[PDB]
Parts: structure tokens; C-alpha cells; sequence
């Protein structure tokens, strides 16, 4: 057996020009990191923070639901605020996407990039699934007998997991405030995604009130966009996207 080191977050000083990175539900900043590193490479600087409960046991994780990672994330968009970034546009990775689409109508958001965000009920199986993966491989990485993580992983399934039904509530809301939206926005979706229904995106880029607007279809990808083979047209696009925002202060 072995301890397991947690992630940390990560914070790419470039230029006056600032992007919040926000990752993937069990994932950690290693979701967004490639895109920071792209940003930065362009000017842009980048802050990327982890959501409580993840890159720990599995055993954390589930004492943690959205209000907990909703407050990192708060914490992230302030972070960059208080290093003195005025305009701050997001980019997020599924649940980091509707964390983004939630930042969309609470706090001045230069520009929305949601990817492969859940908006319907695939979501509700695979996000147990997911977990049970990651807990899996928690255990395995740390050294434990197969027995062993049998024996902890039938607890880990006979023992509250309330942060998955939070998880389904947190979707709804977002998606019941879509129309307060008016930030510019890009919806990406992966075509052939097996964690969400995809016409999430359609639902995504339909309902929103944003005069500035697009949506591209990935056709090679799955749900996990950041990281599989199409991840450099997707750095592409939304550097492409973030220069066409505006960012000057008007008179």
C-alpha cells in the first residue's frame, strides 16, 4: 500500500487577457492542462482550480456534491479578479462546462466554452459508473490486494452517494436558467459521446439568449474532448473564438 498524491491546480501567468479552466467530474486540472499550455502559448493567461473532494479517495469524494465545487470555482473566477484580470472568459469540461454556463449568469463573463456538458439522463448511470471506475483505480494505484478493493468496493456501493443525485439537481437548475445567458457562447459536443446524451449541445446552444453564438460537431472525439485525437483543432477553435470576443472597455 502507498499514499496516493492529490493534483493540484495550476496558473499560467502570459497576458492582460485571463481564461478560467474548469475540469471534468472525478477528473482534476490535468483535464485542461494541454489547453492552458495552448492559451498561454498564444498570450492568454490561464487559471485552472480542482474541485473539493477529487483526486482523493473515493470515500472523500462522495462527502462532496456541486455547492462544494461550486465554491472552487468561485474561488477560481476570484483568484484571477484579485491578481487584477478585469474580463475573464471560461472554458469548461462537462460538469466544468456547466459550471461555466452557471458562471454565464452570475458574474461579467467575457465568453462560454462548454464542452460535451450533460443536459439530460445518460448522464445519471454513467456519472456512477465513472466513480465506480475511478475508485477502482484509485485502490488498484495504491497498492491493494484485489481482494481488498472487492471487499471496499461493495462498501464503497452499500454506503451513501448522495453527490450523484446533487449532481443531477445542479444540471437541472443550470438548465432551467439557460435563457439568462447572453454571454457569447461556444457549444462543443463530441459526436459519438458514450458518458451524455449529445443533443445536450443542441439543447446548450438553442436556449440560450447569447446574440453571439456557435456550436461544432467533433466527428473522431469522445466525451473526454481535451484529451483524445482531435484535441489540437479543438485549441484551435477556441482560440479562434476567444479573439473574436471583445475585451476592450467601452466609452
Amino acid at each position: 500500500m502507498m499514499k496516493i498524491v492529490p493534483p493540484k491546480p495550476f496558473f499560467f501567468e502570459a497576458g492582460e487577457r485571463a481564461v478560467l479552466l474548469l475540469h471534468g467530474f472525478t477528473g482534476n486540472s490535468a483535464d485542461v492542462r494541454m489547453l492552458g499550455r495552448f492559451l498561454e502559448s498564444k498570450g492568454y493567461t490561464c487559471h485552472a482550480p480542482i474541485y473539493k473532494g477529487h483526486g482523493v479517495p473515493p470515500e472523500e469524494l462522495v462527502h462532496t456534491g456541486p455547492d462544494d465545487w461550486w465554491q472552487d470555482v468561485m474561488n477560481g473566477y476570484e483568484f484571477l479578479k484579485n491578481k487584477g484580470y478585469e474580463k475573464i472568459a471560461v472554458a469548461g469540461l462537462s460538469l466544468g462546462g456547466v459550471f461555466s454556463l452557471k458562471l454565464g449568469y452570475t458574474v461579467p463573463i467575457e465568453g462560454i466554452v462548454t464542452m460535451c456538458a450533460p443536459m439530460y439522463i445518460k448522464s445519471e448511470e454513467t456519472s456512477y459508473e465513472l466513480v465506480l471506475e475511478y475508485a477502482r483505480e484509485y485502490k488498484k494505484r495504491e497498492g491493494k490486494s484485489e481482494e481488498q478493493i472487492e471487499q471496499e468496493m461493495e462498501k464503497f456501493k452499500q454506503t451513501p452517494m448522495k453527490t450523484l443525485k446533487a449532481l443531477q439537481e445542479l444540471k437541472a437548475d443550470v438548465r432551467d436558467h439557460l435563457d439568462l445567458i447572453y454571454a457569447p457562447t461556444f457549444v462543443v459536443q463530441a459526436r459519438h459521446d458514450e458518458m451524455i446524451n449529445p443533443d445536450s449541445a443542441n439543447i446548450i446552444y438553442n436556449e440560450i439568449e447569447s446574440p453571439v453564438k456557435q456550436i461544432k460537431w467533433y466527428e473522431q472525439s469522445g466525451h473526454v474532448i481535451t484529451l483524445d485525437q482531435e484535441k489540437d483543432q479543438l485549441h484551435e477553435d477556441i482560440y479562434a473564438f476567444l479573439e473574436s470576443l471583445d475585451w476592450l472597455e467601452h466609452h
